[PDB]
């Protein structure tokens, strides 16, 4: 009777490890939650068949409400699984979920899989480099988050890259693009002045990453807000300085503009 | 005329992801380097066996100086695999050789799979609270690296948490433990008494990520310092001011003392 955390990947069904498939494959129930991200290359029939069991679907309410009146309860006399995109316990709160069921008395283990933390390797700037992370939030009626913002400014001032996941409402089935972030985090701009996000800042986007031909793109603001990057999930990068083989990266791969080239060290 | 990265992922050879499997049993090649990290859970045999396909091992040199002349060839009129512990493009090395790809005139995709960078979020840490990232070297004759020390003062004065990966002797297989990581970080401590690591400092070391059983392990310096994590790699991280939830995670998941919730919250 465990407790199984496991990992979906990325984009798509085959983005779980050999290791998380074998698992799942033989616990008695499978549960899942498809609200923290976007897998938007695999639907939820091909991971049931890819799994071969049926996959109860939780809803935010159902996980943080009642994670231990829908899932533990089994967990104690069966093998269960909790699946989830990416890695579980990446930009998830889920991490809390293994201490309730730890006060349940379930034994509960984490089988990781690829996550838009560490894929944004593929933009060829140096994951070390990388600093605080932050969420560009929606903004909702009177209330307009910008805590974003202050991330990115405290990152480049001490010349690090600063990766920004994007809102997401699964219900309204509503994904932030790189495009609106970027339209937002100029309406902060104009608001603080503190002249860290304007049109002649360097930014990168990534979309769709784990998919075999992921959106990459480097350039200024100005030349890529209105840009199409296809569909979601997007993420936005806003780097801080580069080295010259970063920048060599983005302009060879990312088509950024052969310009940033010429580091000012 | 193609070219895949694919991650082999943290600890054995289940933690390759199903796509990047699937595609390395279908190249007509498969190079492997094995010089960035090491797969501690797992053998050359054992991965071959899973493949079903002979893997060519490539050393440091092989690759930084003549990926063009033994790997690229073959991509050209092939479908070939290059395999890397970890998710490619992490190591900052990897990047460069998707230009040289390009260069030769073939084509290169990235198959993700699980990094110790995302992996972390099991010791209960916020991934977005972790800061810039930093590599414990061992000192080695008159040369006694110490930048670590100050990436994880400036992480700490902003409250973000840091991630240090530890010294490994590839060829050799010798991992650095978290053990000689602290016992290091209070030498340089001692030298440059900046008050950034101490007896009193807590610490959270995360052992054999991606095994079933990883060592989740959190304390003051003090009384870790001579504690046994079990067997390598051993990852040290040195968290910065806790949010609650971290804070709780780390006692009831990771055996910190109770003292924490009101010394480091
Ligand atoms: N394949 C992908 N490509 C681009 N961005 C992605 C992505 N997957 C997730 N994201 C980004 O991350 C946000 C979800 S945050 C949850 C992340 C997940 N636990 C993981 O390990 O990846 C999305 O709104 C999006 O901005």
């Amino acid at each position: 009777m465990v407790l199984y955390f496991i990992g979906l990947g990325l984009y798509d069904e085959r983005d779980i490890t050999v290791k998380g498939l074998e698992i799942a494959k033989k616990c008695d129930y499978v549960f899942a939650e498809f609200y923290t991200s976007l897998m938007a290359g695999t639907t939820l029939g091909r991971i049931q068949k890819l799994i071969g069991k049926e996959i109860r679907v939780l809803s935010r309410e159902d996980v943080e409400l009642n994670f231990e009146n829908i899932v533990l309860p089994l967990a104690k006399e069966n093998d269960v699984a909790f699946l989830t995109p990416g890695d579980p316990l990446v930009a998830t709160t889920h991490a809390e979920l293994r201490i309730r069921a730890k006060r349940a008395g379930v034994e509960s283990y984490v089988i990781h899989a690829p996550s838009i933390y560490s894929a944004v390797g593929i933009t060829g700037l140096h994951i070390y480099k990388f600093g605080k992370s932050a969420t560009v939030a929606y903004p909702e009626g009177n209330w307009f988050p910008t805590s974003y913002y202050d991330v990115i400014k405290e990152n480049a001032e001490r010349g690090l890259h600063t990766l920004l996941f994007l809102d997401i409402k699964a219900k309204k089935r509503m994904y932030m693009t790189a495009n609106e972030a970027m339209e937002l985090l100029l309406k902060v701009e104009d608001m603080k002045k503190g002249g860290v996000f304007t049109d002649d800042t360097l930014v990168v986007v990534l979309a769709r990453a784990g998919s075999l031909n992921p959106t990459i793109r480097a350039g200024y603001v100005k030349d890529l807000i209105r840009e199409d990057f296809g569909d979601p999930p997007h993420i936005l990068i806003v780097p801080g300085k580069l080295h010259i083989v970063e920048a060599e990266y983005l302009v060879e791969i990312a088509g950024a503009p052969r310009e940033i080239l010429r580091v000012n060290v």
